[PDB]
């Protein structure tokens, strides 16, 4: 069972998906035969599916080409998380640090030594295509979001063995960086062809909406992933219900009820923020509100995927 | 003894120091009583001295105010390295990861939870003053350089216990990030009031000079710091002579001879690169060549300081 959040009042189904979902899924499989990032063909098929079909919901406006770019970056990042991070790879946190440091060198520019992992070179190519498409500031924001995620995955890898050693407030601030929401949005500004001034980014209305969408994305993933993340060998995962259970005692069921209330409140904040920003102003504050709405709908959609709940 | 590199033909003494060296040293001590980053008053005095007097050589053009900003950032970063990183702090690599993750949150923007270390809040204030002074792209480059350094300090902390487990080529690519040269230069573009186009940064002449200055800064620090870094309890440090000694066998003296040859060659490359770029073009390629020359002279200067060789 486990109580789950109900978004009917804030983000009702269905979530619009754009056209190019099945082509993207095929062009992603051709790309991956050219750059094998996943060991298993089974794992590859599930991840290619949720990425392509999820990307259709994240950016319904699209362009079959722009969509494939974003889908390739998101699959690259998720595959890296799944192969190396969260303790999935051997060698402990130290091996992830070595892999993350190679990627930092790609991000810093100026040809680093060749790596025997394929992830650095793919990232190099992906960043090249995004740099050509984005403004200078927009690329920098994409690159920053990725640098921050790498530090946060290193952080997570040092705490998965003892999730109870993490304070709830630290987890809530770190989780937006491990759920990739900042990279998704920075990629969205590029591909949807808009960009906010640094003064607009400082607006409370803009920050409060971005915070609520980041919280909601991480928390719903935590709830949707808890059973799968649990069925592995290790104990409780480093995630929201585990920390609420440690904080309040009681049962996991009551932790999920608490988390589900947290998520519904956060969805209400996000809905109200989308309405404020969409009620016109600069066209950049709209479009951004609409970009964040579709990103949010796609995160709610992907919790029903096989990657999380099987059948 | 230990053979050391001779830069007389490439970067002869003396190195010009600007005027405001002693005021900066006093204004730094007043700042630190307001924000204690160093435990000891002895440690504080040495570090304030080399930072203020070194900063006078790094940016002779100056402005007593602009100089104090840069000096505060460089002292903040060096104090963080000295207190938490390279194994100086207890709790192993994991404690440094937690401290670095707090700083990543400062860099990402949007108020993280309050930390009980003072380093995050000082960084928050320092970044605020640099954002007001720099262009949007220039601030982003400063912030990126700092993100990259944090990952590289985390990397170093995972390898100091077994320096021989590091390949020479990996160390050479990582060391520019732990010697802080990229932050120094990005701060210089801001404070000297210039900035390169992304196409200029791609010029071979610009990249080859930046690489040679980064190599030289890290390597001369390695050689100057080897005796001090050795006199601690642990064995050989994670640094150039240690890795050359492991690569070639032989003696530490022959490793230092090899490293000294590497440094003199690199200084010759840097000198030739400074001449090419200074021979006019856009005024931005000059000034940059001159900025890098002064940065390089300051790194050579600071190897004679008490922080490295005592008396
Ligand atoms: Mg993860
Ligand atoms: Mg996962
Ligand atoms: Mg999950
Ligand atoms: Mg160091
Ligand atoms: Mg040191
Ligand atoms: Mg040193």
């Amino acid at each position: 069972m486990l109580p789950l959040p109900d978004f009917t009042a804030t983000f009702p189904e269905p979530f619009p998906a754009g056209p190019h979902s099945e082509r993207t899924e095929h062009r992603l499989l051709d790309w991956l035969e050219e750059h094998p990032l996943l060991p298993s063909a089974k794992a590859k098929a599930v991840l290619v599916n949720i990425t392509s079909h999820g990307a259709s919901r994240t950016f319904p406006t699209a362009d079959a080409d722009d969509l494939l770019l974003f889908a390739e970056l998101l699959l690259w990042l998720t595959a890296f998380d799944d192969v190396h991070a969260e303790g999935n790879g051997v060698g402990g946190p130290a091996a992830l640090v070595d892999r993350a440091s190679e990627l930092m060198l790609v991000l810093a520019g100026g040809n680093p030594p060749r790596a025997m992992s394929p992830f650095p070179a793919v990232l190099h190519d992906l960043l090249a295509r995004f740099r050509a498409r984005a403004s200078a500031a927009a690329y920098h924001r994409l690159a920053a979001s990725l640098r921050d995620t790498l530090m946060a995955l290193v952080w997570e890898a040092h705490h998965v063995a003892k999730p109870e050693g993490v304070a709830l407030a630290t987890y809530l601030a770190m989780r937006p960086h491990t759920v990739f929401i900042k990279t998704i949005t920075a990629a969205g500004e590029i591909l949807l062809g808009y960009e906010l001034t640094d003064t607009q980014r400082a607006l409370a209305a803009v920050r409060n909406l971005e915070t609520a969408v980041a919280n909601l994305a991480g928390w719903i993933n935590d709830l949707a992933s808890y059973e799968r993340e649990m069925q592995r060998g290790r104990g409780q995962p480093l995630s929201l219900p585990t920390l609420l259970h440690a904080r309040h005692g009681g049962t996991i069921e009551e932790a999920f009820t608490r988390a589900s209330s947290m998520c519904e409140n956060e969805a209400a904040v996000a809905r109200r923020g989308i309405t404020h920003l969409a009620h016109a102003s600069p066209n950049a504050l709209t479009a951004h509100a609409r970009a964040l709405e579709d990103i949010t709908r796609s995160f709610i959609w992907h919790t029903s995927h096989a990657r999380y709940q099987g059948i």
